[PDB]
């Protein structure tokens, strides 16, 4: 009857958030983003993206770590796989590029849980937790993983981003604030048995 | 990198839906429902409910089996645990009481996956995928499980209910139609690798 995965959470105060050089997005606008997605689809087919959900707590209240681009969009750490790149090795690589330390000490990323899949049917913002009817060639597949943090860590945050710890209640039914993927993390995380260390 | 659970789906046409006597709810109204929840909480504490998600496909399109009370509310098969009753044995018992056969041949229910948890903080309709801030005594805890169906089965549907196969697209962002638990099943099922048999 204990069919739940057990996940260790640690206090937000256990983690050090340092700073490093800005990390710029490839796309300077929504229009460039969809143009590049069109160009690459014609060359290498469906875009494969991976995103990490990093959880902490304070006073036993779970929080998801989000990256805010200045004061604009909230994102999960992650991004685009290269062709033939393993999803888990790829998320580890991307989380090292985003939050990895300047002193080049390796973070020990632990990734043992897929928590969802989203599909983009067109070169357009809409994404669904399934392949919609009539769609044979989705343009992007996004895969979300739970990343188990160590007890303590130093994260180097690119200077153009803020690392925010968002409580689940703030995400819940807040698609306007966070969009349909981040806003459904409370439902996606509910199956986990969190230990508040 | 294959961190996904693999689930066998079978065509809706593999299953026979027979009929049996009506199965009446304990509560004749919302008001009686919340009155009984109040009375039992004072005697035995938090209500523990369990619900089964049964999935089929037709032409490779996943559908969730829902029970419609005539043409009114949609529900998952499940219900209330007795005090000290195991969650999995209890869901098996409840799914036998609801969909079990008149000839008394045993369904082989397979339950290996928790897919979420919902909490009711007050004697009121609102439910959340987490324990909200300030709430120490939640009045109900609802646990959802994925039920792996056999290749073929006969289900006896109480005559006062319709068994409907709902495609994921119909549930998605449809809280008004289905409420916050059923409407978030697409997100909760996205992590599964479905095999369309
Ligand atoms: C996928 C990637 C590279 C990149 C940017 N970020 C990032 C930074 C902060 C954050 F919260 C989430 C993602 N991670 N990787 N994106 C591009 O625009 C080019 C490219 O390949
Ligand atoms: C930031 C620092 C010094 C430092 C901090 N920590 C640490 C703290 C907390 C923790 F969890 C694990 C390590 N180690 N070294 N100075 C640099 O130039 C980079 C660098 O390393
Ligand atoms: C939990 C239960 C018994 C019961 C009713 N149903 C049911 C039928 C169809 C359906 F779709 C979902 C649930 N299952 N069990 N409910 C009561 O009102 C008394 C009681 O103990
Ligand atoms: C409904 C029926 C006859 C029947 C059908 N099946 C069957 C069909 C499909 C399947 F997947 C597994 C079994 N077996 N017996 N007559 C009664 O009085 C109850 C009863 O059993
Ligand atoms: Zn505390
Ligand atoms: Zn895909
Ligand atoms: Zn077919
Ligand atoms: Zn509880």
């Amino acid at each position: 009857s204990m069919l739940e995965r057990t996940i260790n959470l640690y206090p937000l105060t256990n983690y050090t958030f340092g700073t490093k050089e800005p990390l710029y997005e490839k796309d300077s606008s929504v229009a460039a983003r969809f143009q590049r997605m069109r160009e690459e689809f014609d060359k290498i087919g469906m875009r494969r993206t991976v995103e990490g959900v990093l959880i902490v707590h304070e006073h036993r209240l779970p929080h998801v770590l989000l990256l805010q681009l200045g004061t604009t969009f909230f994102k999960l750490p992650g991004g685009e796989l290269n062709p033939g790149e393993d999803e888990v090795e790829g998320l580890k690589r991307l989380m090292t590029e985003i939050l990895g330390r300047q002193d080049g000490v390796l973070q020990d990323w632990v990734i043992d849980d897929c928590i969802g899949n989203w599909w983009r049917p067109n070169f357009e913002p809409p994404q669904y937790p399934y392949i919609p009817a009539h769609i044979t060639k989705p343009k992007e597949h996004k895969k979300l993983f739970l990343v188990q943090l160590q007890e303590k860590a130093l994260f180097a945050v690119p200077k153009n981003y803020k690392l925010v710890a968002a409580p689940l209640f703030e995400l819940y039914d807040n698609a306007p604030g966070y969009g349909p993927i981040i806003s459904s993390l409370p439902q996606l995380l509910s199956r986990f048995n969190f230990i508040y260390n």
